[PDB]
């Protein structure tokens, strides 16, 4: 039944608000481990790298952290731990972490490593370190197929301007040489996944916070010569809008996992994932709002809903109708809220609780939202990120309990504050 649902707020077996940011995953046998930053202090501060497992990569449970702070050591409360990636050496019979250890203004640009025997550990921490002696920042760990699965850290040197990648040695406990550095890059987020005997290497720009369109490169050996970068989604919608974190293999394909990173409230922060699919040879974000993964046989299903046409809509109040290239149909609702709605009318249901994604563009650079009532129902409030132009629409999901047969969905009724405009609404 379950459903990888991009954008939504995802809870543990526990009902818990999932806090793993900065995805590292991890496959023991048929167990997925989901490694990540706990933000739920919202800030940038360490709290835990967490702990999540699965059978089928949607179920998620939530373990003991598998590594806490440690007073007085660049592990504490007042340093930063970022994107942990978790590999299993055969050799030691261990679980190698890796991280980005640095200070609160991201000066110090070292890697951290821990082990542990469980794979959810917890970890010991055996120190941070400068690899190589050079600036390390985002990072990844990848580790290739071979007999020996040599491991590989892939990193933003020189103050995020070379982005570098070099092998680890028989112990995933430091770097033992160069492979290969891309001088000028400016690449963050990075990770890696082998397909057809060829890596690549996907990768966002450095923006900050803010969602850049993620690239992918490739090459037929991690030395190198790496092609040029291309786009893994519309250039538009800035990966829409997430950045890389974790890149996992899938059958014939991979699923790629990013976050939507919420300065402003980073708890809050989303995890966006889609089938990165390779039909065309290389990889390219399937945008399914709502999509399924087979783990056991590599496959991926996305689900086909049903489009509503925002503009066919009844308006209500003050709301417009807006022309552009951006939107579906060539046209959007605009001034919604603020005395404006839109009413969404024979919306088709067998019943139940549906997914619908509400399609939409936010040329502002901060956060609106929208009222969602279903028949008149009490509203929810469905938050809008940026969506990086008047003109550019991503898609938030919102779940919706409509009846069998006929229903209507009114957007914008009882807010004060205007919210983005309306493209259309595909309900699943
Ligand atoms: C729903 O979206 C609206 C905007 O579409 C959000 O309203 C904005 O909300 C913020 C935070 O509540 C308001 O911020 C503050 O303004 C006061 C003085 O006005 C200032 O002293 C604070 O430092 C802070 O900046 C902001 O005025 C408001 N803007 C608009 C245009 O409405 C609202 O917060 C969102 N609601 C939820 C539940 O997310
Ligand atoms: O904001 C923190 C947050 O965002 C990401 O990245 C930023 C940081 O890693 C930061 C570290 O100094 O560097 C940003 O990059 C610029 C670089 O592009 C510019 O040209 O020069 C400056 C030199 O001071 C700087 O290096 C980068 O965007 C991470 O993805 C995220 O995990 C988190 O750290
Ligand atoms: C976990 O999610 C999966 C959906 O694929 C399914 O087994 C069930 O809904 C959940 N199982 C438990 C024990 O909660
Ligand atoms: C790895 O080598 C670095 C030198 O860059 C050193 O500072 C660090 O302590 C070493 N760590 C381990 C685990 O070998
Ligand atoms: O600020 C009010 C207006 O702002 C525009 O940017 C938006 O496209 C309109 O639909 C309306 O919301
Ligand atoms: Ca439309």
């Amino acid at each position: 039944q379950n459903q990888i649902v991009s954008g939504a707020a995802w809870t543990d077996t526990a009902g818990n608000t999932i806090q793993a940011h900065g995805a590292g995953i991890l496959q023991v046998g048929s167990t997925f481990y989901w490694f990540g930053e706990d933000k739920s202090h919202n800030s940038a501060l360490f709290k835990a790298v967490s702990c999540y497992t699965s059978s089928d990569l949607v179920n998620w449970s939530r373990q003991n952290d598998a590594l806490s702070p440690i007073a007085g050591t660049m592990i504490s409360t007042s340093n930063v731990v970022e994107r942990p990636k978790v590999i299993f050496n055969q050799k030691n019979s261990e679980y190698v972490m890796w991280f980005h250890s640095d200070s609160s203004n991201y000066g110090a640009a070292m890697v951290g490593v821990a082990t542990a025997k469980t794979p959810c550990g917890p970890y010991t921490y055996k120190g941070s370190f400068k690899p190589l002696g050079a600036d390390s920042r985002d990072e990844s760990i990848f580790q290739d197929d071979d007999s020996a699965q040599t491991a590989y850290l892939l990193y933003a040197s020189d103050n995020n301007q070379n982005f570098k990648i070099s092998r680890l040695d028989a112990n995933y406990y430091n770097v033992t040489a160069q492979v290969s550095v891309m001088n000028g890059a400016t690449l963050q987020a990075p990770g890696i996944v082998k397909h057809n005997g060829e890596y690549f290497l996907i990768a966002s720009h450095t923006s900050g916070w803010a969602p850049n369109p993620n690239k992918w490169f490739s090459a037929s050996s991690l030395a190198g010569p790496w092609s040029a970068q291309q786009d893994i989604a519309p250039s538009a919608t800035r990966t829409w809008y997430s950045q890389n974190a974790f890149d996992l293999p899938l059958g014939s394909n991979a699923i790629y996992m990013g976050d939507r990173w919420r300065p402003s409230l980073l708890g809050s922060s989303r995890y966006i994932w889609y089938p990165l699919d390779f039909s065309s040879g290389a990889p390219q974000i399937v945008h399914a709002d709502v999509w399924s993964v087979n783990v056991q046989a590599g496959t991926y299903s996305v689900a086909s809903g049903t489009s509503y046409e925002a503009e066919n809509g009844q308006r209500g109040g003050s709301s417009t109708i807006l022309s552009g290239s951006g939107f579906s149909g060539g046209k959007a609702v605009g001034y919604l809220g603020h005395g404006g709605t839109v009413t969404i009318n024979n919306v088709q249901s067998n019943g139940g609780s549906h997914w619908v994604a509400l399609y939409f563009a936010n040329g502002d650079s901060t956060y609106r939202n929208v009222t969602v009532s279903v028949n008149g129902g009490p509203s929810v409030l469905v938050d809008q990120p940026d969506s990086g132009g008047g003109n550019v629409v991503i898609s938030v999901p919102v779940k919706l309990n409509l009846n069998s047969g006929e229903n209507s969905i009114t957007f914008g009724s009882g807010q004060s504050n205007y919210a983005a405009d309306l493209d259309k609404i595909i309900v699943y």
